[PDB]
């Protein structure tokens, strides 16, 4: 219950639309070492009337140790599912929803570890609550399916110095290589971001009028196969601040003038879940 000046619990959000298959909603926070559970709710209603349908609950139960996933529909709860909690009291927690026209997906720390089948319409979710022993730090509903290869443009001032690329994607689980390229409007690549597990490393260089450049590589390649992962891609003064699940992974030169990003690719064995400017 330290510093919270932005997500106190009981929290509420209604959402502007309904939740859409694609989707997907991420909530992050701290426990205490006294921490009993927690709780996450995507639920009906509209104004306030709180008591409507639940058609997904998750009880995160640290005295359990486990995560339980039920439904409460038409006044009665349905039997309970549940996984084991690898969390122990006082660490931080990084859960994450989607939803599939058939059922939600749900990850702990980027891995899945369940599939819910949806027991009542998804479309019922109009909102959805977080409380119990937990600080919130952040918290994102959003994101869509991304066809990939992908490629689209960037806002209207692109990836400008200060801003920052925001990609929530996962690596296939038997993949080899995936790619993200930022780009000017006349086709030379800023920068090209390359995993590539089968040579351990991840691969950073430009592409100039047609001609790659030298080829940044070594560094711990902190991706796992089959594992997600946030890929933030901060442009800066003097260069491009990569951060991979939060932490600096590298740091790339300019070689073409910053300004004027407004170009991105995504391509190779990679599943893309997110994608925002901040």
């Amino acid at each position: 219950m330290a510093t919270e000046t932005n997500y106190p619990v009981p929290y509420r959000s209604k959402l502007t639309e309904p939740f859409e298959p694609g989707q997907t909603l991420i909530i992050k926070g701290k426990t205490a070492e006294d921490s009993v559970r927690f709780t996450i709710n995507l639920h009906n209603t509209s104004a306030d009337f709180s008591g409507n349908d639940v058609p997904l609950h998750i009880s995160v139960r640290f005295d359990e140790g486990k995560i339980v996933f039920n439904t409460f529909s038409k006044g009665e709860w349905g039997k309970e599912e549940r996984k084991s909690n690898p969390y122990k009291k006082g660490d931080d927690i990084d859960i994450r929803i989607r939803a599939h026209d058939s059922k939600f997906s749900i990850s702990v720390d980027q891995k899945e570890v369940k599939e819910y089948e949806h027991r009542v319409p998804l479309s019922s979710v109009t909102h959805f609550s977080v409380d119990g022993d937990i600080l919130i730090t952040y918290i994102h509903w959003g994101g869509k399916y991304y066809p990939v290869p992908y490629e689209s443009g960037l806002a209207g001032d692109g990836l400008a110095p200060g801003k920052s690329l925001l990609i929530f994607a996962t690596p296939e689980k038997k993949g080899k290589r995936f790619h993200i390229n930022l780009l000017k409007k006349n086709g030379d690549i800023a920068l090209h971001f390359n995993p590539r597990f089968d040579e351990k490393a991840i691969v950073r260089n430009s592409l100039i009028s047609g001609e790659w450049g030298n080829e940044e590589r070594e560094g711990k390649n902190p991706l796992e196969k089959g594992i997600g992962c946030d890929l933030e891609f901060r442009n800066e003064e003097y260069a491009f601040q990569i951060y991979v699940d939060g932490e600096r992974f590298a740091t790339y030169a300019h070689r073409l003038d910053p300004h004027d990003i407004n170009g991105l690719q995504i391509g190779g064995d990679v599943e893309v879940t997110g994608i925002q400017m901040v």
